[PDB]
């Protein structure tokens, strides 16, 4: 069972080309040499939205990270396979792509079967990787799960959210993976780790909960981190990005998933004849898992 350090991080760089004042090429620099991108054995990342932005991470890191799949929902290509309700003419990826030290023996994405709101529309999903390190192999899926988002009816997108868990679920049951390999899923769950929904996502994606989640209360923080905090001045501040083992598969003891509020050197854009300075790198916090 050999003992990974995995970063999860939602990274915030819709595409340029719609959006073109938020800073998103000046923030996917920054983010490849931020202290809590350095030292990991993965790195899953979501809202990788910009093809160019993200292509240029992807690059920056690849010293560091050799082996990368491609940003999810993109196409076809450079995957081993693709199943899932993948469209073709859907110009939204699903903004996942993983960055792995170690070589990647097989990578598939899967785009949801369910989805409400903007996220059906798009090819949001999963990517699958298997890692071979230490002799033994690690299995890996990275994901952007269902937002709680405008388009969806009351209750909707946590009931979507649920099916998504079960489809990764049953995915990673029908590859019949030995129970001596570790089998984890990271990525911006979009469940609130403060409240009832935690414990169902825990039940939907058959994962075992970290035996500590530690450092800063909330992953998406909407008052202590400048983005979250611009782009959702009203609402709650919430805790959302996991990295959790998979029940009865091998794992490390003393689990941990730590929120890690490292803030930024200050960054401005113009909006409407307006300045905007912000000190962190996205509306997230990194996720930082690994054996205590």
């Amino acid at each position: 069972t050999p003992s990974l350090k995995v970063l999860t991080y939602n990274t915030f760089l819709m595409s340029t080309g719609l959006y073109p004042n938020w800073g998103q090429e000046h923030r996917a620099r920054e983010i490849a040499a931020a202290g809590f991108f350095q030292g990991n054995d993965v790195v899953v990342l979501q809202e990788a939205f910009d093809n160019a932005a993200a292509d240029g991470l992807k690059a920056a890191a690849a010293d560091r990270y050799p082996y990368q799949t491609p940003v999810v929902g993109r196409s076809r290509d450079g995957w081993d396979a693709t199943g899932g309700k993948y469209s073709a003419t859907t110009p939204e990826d699903g903004g996942v792509t993983v960055l792995s030290k170690w070589p990647i023996v097989r990578k598939e994405q899967v785009i949801f079967n369910d989805a409400c709101g903007a996220d059906w529309w798009s090819n949001k999903g999963f990517a699958y990787v298997v890692l071979n390190v230490g002799g033994t192999r690690v299995h890996v899926v990275g994901t952007h799960a269902q937002s709680t988002d405008s388009g969806c009816a009351a209750g909707e997108a946590a009931a979507d959210r649920s099916r998504q868990f079960r489809q990764i679920d049953a995915f990673l049951d029908a590859k019949n993976i030995p129970a001596d390999e570790q089998v984890m899923l990271a990525g911006d769950l979009n469940v609130d780790s403060h409240s009832a929904e935690y414990a169902s996502m825990l039940a939907d994606g058959d994962l075992a909960p970290a035996d500590s989640r530690a450092g800063h209360p909330y992953s998406f923080d909407t008052k202590e981190n400048s983005i979250a905090a611009y782009r959702y001045p009203t609402d709650p501040r919430e805790d959302l990005d996991y990295v959790l083992h998979r029940n009865g598969h091998a794992r490390p003891a003393g689990w941990r998933n730590t929120v890690v509020q490292e803030t930024s050197a200050p960054w401005t854009v113009s909006s409407w004849g307006k300045r905007y300075t912000y000190t962190d790198l996205s509306g997230h916090y990194p996720v930082i898992a690994g054996a205590n």
